[PDB]
DNA sequence: ATTTAAGCAGTCCGCG
DNA sequence: GCGGACTGCTTAG
């Protein structure tokens, strides 16, 4: 096989790399690498070096990398550019792997893991790491073992071993219910004191060092509490073991409001779960206990115990170690199911960096552009220190508020990428810059063509025609990956709804699911064996298509993420390519397409309904349009339709046949008309949206920019069996709204766009008078809490002090002295419920950590104080009114004359 | 650890 | 009450 890098590191003037060899080994070396820079020399001077601008290099060798960084210093020192990489692993990496890595995922050491410690003075600061550390569970991805290290005897109590037998078994006998599927991968060790375990533990590491180290929350408190634990028992020497080269960096990570300290394993990729969820699932969840997500992802049941967790080992060791083991497995139940680390590996080596780098999409730009370049012999210009300063945006449209009955929507797939590509803008693409008139100008064609020799934005700036920039050329090759998994994602979504719709109708037999790939349309002899499959079948058919549904969404989202924050990152400071002049280009250029491809369909479309001034483009975002049906509707007339699919149909036919060729067209000219490189402005129908046929449904309505519903009958292309709601802004969709808030304003909204007014009216009084038997935490706000400290003015809200905040004072003092009870945690989230006037805290609101049971000392007054009327008001009245009066209805009866009778 | 536009809740205080 | 200036938070692109 060809080699690949696990990990690299730069220590000093030494690279250590652990690697897979042509044999499929583990190794490890230590390379006394020298890296070369550049400096631009004379024209005369002979060399196959270039700048990316096309300016003559000579390359300097250094003795080492230390040389290396000393020279770009004096070089800064006499103020001369110093070029070339200088992160110097990269570097290495570029040389050592130059050609495209096929990585071997079943060679890589991938380790998820857990501790417990307990405690029983509150929170245990892993910086102190006072409290023993009495349960490890390890997970090895090559072994496909759970090694649990499990400690018998400690200061806070002396136990019995972990029964594997009782493990097993249902809770309802009195086990645990550790799945069956991993009972036989767990390697169980028992010890009778904290020493042995922990020098067994290193010698386990040693065996099997993680390259890949993961598990929930590890980063910020499992590495560092296991590290500075062993450090406290047995000196630094043994606490670096944790390190393959014995090395170890104590990091600090800065944000807006304070600081955390993390540490830093040479020699290891740590990916912490709990860092990759947040970064590639696109969810804002309430709470990110393991518990919460969990039960979100996987519809497993949250981990039941009696008493507090630091009474958990004495009072219930058995279910101590069980619940540690299965918080393990939770992990990787979820990583089986979004394939996060797949994802981490698959880009990482694309852009050969250390895989950890995955998070910054700079890091991941700048390697991906300084392979490309090296190929070329080209020479990176060296990054230059920036003010930050704002630039301008995307384009949105003001709707006016209203319900809009039949609906079909466009937007460019991949608009900030497609512009990029379409213009040709990169950093060593720029030829100048034209006079610029008015935006408006150029939307309305009045404007003087910009050049007859450049690719231009309307910004100002001209790009060369004559060969693609690197920027343009490197995105397009992530685009094309993102467009493979996109197609798999939308297949495995059509195929889903061809199982929901056989669902109707299921056969009772006895079989088994079919042996598919999801990824692919299902053929017509697939479809005729659905039909005779039993529910069961089906069933299991239909979670196997939205697994594979699910793997192709976290495949495609996270590459369009990445190619969108290179057009982000053009705008960073820190980015080697930084150039506010490209940034505006590709933002300025989106205000241009959006609000001339919005005029070209008014055009279109009042010439085929023969009227004039009419608008039928009533809202759109950055490079999306919505438009009006309603008039394509009322020409066939709603009585010449069969059903609902049949004016779907319709329009899907009409936006496929009519529409997109009118826009393609409208588009090729504005191509035309800024001299582009390429056309790639492709606005594909994403939604048609309507009532049900013969109902009183509105269809649709907006309150305000980014602020909608749409009653969805097929989405780019998907037929649902069932409508779907796509509801954007509203409270349905923020995190902070509670639970069973937005349960009700969703089916209010489900009520008034596929039943009517009448319909909306009856579940309105019924939640009304329901509601106060709601669960508090169902019907508890959330929200982020930074700069408790700065509102704190003994223990009381200062100026300003936000709702939220006040809340959180409260609780403070209300649970005051205790060191047992929950504290809140500054930056993380707390639910938030008002408070009665004449309440026991002495204030009108209380807060406490998200995910959570509040305390029970004080649960019961916040049950007995709660204010249920300002909870409603605010957090489902409120917002509903603002829904009905802009689609203009009413969500209670208003009084008419038949009421005198 | 890429980016801008823009929404709503709430505080403070004005608004004769 | 409602608005604007402001902080805080969160979502649509
Ligand atoms: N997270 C983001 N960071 C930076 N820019 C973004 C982000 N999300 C959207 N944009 C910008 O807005 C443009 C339109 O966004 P949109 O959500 O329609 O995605 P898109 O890139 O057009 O991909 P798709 O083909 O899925 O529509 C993007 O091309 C860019
Ligand atoms: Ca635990
Ligand atoms: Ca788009
Ligand atoms: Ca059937
Ligand atoms: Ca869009
Ligand atoms: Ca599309």
């Amino acid at each position: 096989m060809k080699e690949f890098y696990l990990t690299v590191e730069q220590i000093g003037d030494s690279i250590f790399e652990r690697y897979i060899d042509s044999n499929g080994r583990e190794r490890t070396r230590e390379v006394e690498y020298k890296p070369s820079l550049f400096a631009h020399c004379p024209e005369s001077q002979a060399t196959k070096y270039f700048d990316i601008y096309g300016k003559p290099c000579t390359r300097k060798l250094f003795a080492n990398m230390r040389d290396a960084s000393q020279w770009i210093k004096r070089m800064e020192d006499i103020g001369l550019e110093a070029l070339g990489m200088d992160d110097f692993k990269l570097a290495y990496l570029s040389d050592t792997y130059n050609y495209e890595i096929k990585y071997d995922h079943t060679k890589i050491r991938v380790a998820n893991f857990d501790i417990e410690v307990t405690s029983p003075d509150g929170f245990p600061e892993p910086s102190q790491a006072k409290h023993p550390i009495d349960a490890i569970t390890h997970y090895d991805s090559i072994d496909d073992r759970f090694y649990v290290f499990d400690l018998l005897n400690s200061p806070y109590g002396n136990v019995e071993e972990w029964s594997i037998e009782i493990a097993a078994k249902l809770q309802e006998q009195g086990g645990d219910e550790v799945p069956s599927e991993i009972i036989d991968k767990i390697i169980y060790m028992p010890f009778d004191n904290e020493k042995e375990l922990l020098m067994e533990y290193l010698n386990f590491w040693q065996q099997k060092t993680p390259v890949i180290l993961t598990g929930w929350n590890v980063e910020s408190f499992a590495i560092p509490y296991v590290y500075n634990r062993i450090k406290n028992i047995f000196g630094e020497s043994t606490a670096k073991r944790l390190s393959p080269h014995r090395k170890t960096r104590v990091k600090v990570i800065e944000n807006m409001y304070g600081s955390r300290e993390i540490i830093t394993l040479f020699g290891i990729s740590v990916l912490d779960y709990i860092d990759l969820y947040k970064k590639f699932s696109f969810t804002n969840q309430p709470s990110y206990s393991l518990d919460y997500i969990s039960e979100f992802e996987l519809n497993v049941g949250k981990l039941k115990y009696d008493g507090p967790i630091s009474k958990l080992r004495e009072s219930n060791h058995q279910r101590y170690i069980s619940y540690n083991i299965i918080a393990v497995y939770r992990v990787l139940q979820i990583d089986a199911k979004r394939q996060f680390i797949n994802l981490s590996l698959d880009m990482g080596y694309y852009a050969k960096i250390q895989i950890q780098s995955v998070f910054s999409p700079i890091k991941t730009w700048d390697a991906i552009i300084f392979n490309s370049l090296k190929e070329q012999n080209k020479v990176i210009p060296q990054g230059r220190s920036h003010p930050v300063q704002p630039y301008p945006g995307a384009f949105v449209k003001e709707p006016i508020p209203n319900r809009y009955k039949y609906v079909m929507s466009f937007d460019l797939t991949s608009a900030y990428p497609s512009i990029i590509r379409q213009v040709n803008i990169s950093p060593e693409t720029i030829a100048g810059t034209f006079k610029v008139a008015p935006l408006h100008d150029y939307i309305n064609a009045v404007a003087e063509r910009p050049s007859d020799v450049y690719s231009c934005s309307p910004n100002g700036m001209m790009y060369y025609k004559d060969r693609d920039g690197v920027v343009p050329t490197e995105i397009t090759k992530v685009f094309n990956q993102r467009k493979e998994h996109k197609g798999y994602m939308l297949a495995a979504q059509r195929n889903g709804e061809i199982i929901k719709e056989a669902l109707h109708n299921p056969n009772l037999s006895v079989d088994e699911p079919l042996d598919v790939d999801y990824r692919f349309d299902f053929s017509d002899e697939i479809k005729e064996k659905i039909k005779k499959l039993s529910a069961k079948s089906l069933n299991e058919m239909l979670f196997r298509a939205q697994r594979t549904e699910v793997a192709g969404m976290t495949a495609q989202i996270n590459r369009k993420a990445l190619i969108n924050g290179l057009a982000g990152a053009l705008g960073n400071v820190w980015f080697r390519y930084y150039d506010l002049r490209n940034a505006t280009a590709i933002t300025t250029f989106g205000q241009m397409a959006l609000q001339w491809i919005e005029r070209k369909v008014n055009e279109y479309l009042n010439e085929v309904c023969g009227t004039e001034g009419e608008a039928f483009v009533l809202y759109g975002d950055t490079d999306s349009i919505y438009v009006s049906a309603d008039k394509i509707i009322d020409k066939v007339g709603e009585s010449k339709f069969r059903d609902t699919n049949h004016w779907v149909d319709f329009l899907d036919k009409f936006a496929r046949e009519r529409m997109e060729p009118a826009i393609d067209r409208g588009f090729r000219e504005m191509c035309e008309y800024m001299n582009n490189k390429q056309h790639l402005m492709f606005m594909d129908r994403e939604a048609i949206a309507g009532p049900p046929l013969g109902s009183k449904g509105i269809g649709g309505f907006w309150t305000g920019k980014k602020r909608y519903a749409l009653n969805v009958w097929d989405m780019e292309g998907t037929r649902y069996a069932e409508p779907k709601l796509k509801i954007m802004g509203l409270e349905t969709q923020k995190s902070s709204t509670p639970k069973a808030v937005q349960k009700a304003l969703k089916e209010c909204i489900r009520r008034m766009l596929q039943e009517g007014e009448e319909s909306l009216q009856e579940y309105f009084k019924e939640f009304e008078k329901e509601f106060r038997q709601l669960n508090y935490i169902s019907i508890a706000s959330v929200s982020s809490a930074n700069n408790i400290a700065k509102y704190d003015v003994g223990g009381f809200p200062g100026p300003k002090c936000p709702f939220h905040i006040r809340g959180i004072l409260t609780y403070n003092r209300a649970i005051k002295g205790n060191i047992d009870a929950p504290q809140v945690v500054e930056g993380e989230k707390v639910y938030v419920l008002p408070l009665r006037e004449g309440n026991p805290f002495g204030d009108k609101c209380i807060a406490w950590p998200s995910g959570t049971e509040i305390t029970d000392l004080i649960k019961d007054d916040v049950l007995h104080w709660m204010d249920y009327t300002v909870l409603l008001e605010k957090t489902f009245i409120k917002p509903l009114e603002g829904f009905t009066s802009a689609a203009k209805l009413d969500y209670e009866k208003k009084a008419s004359l038949f009421d005198m009778f």
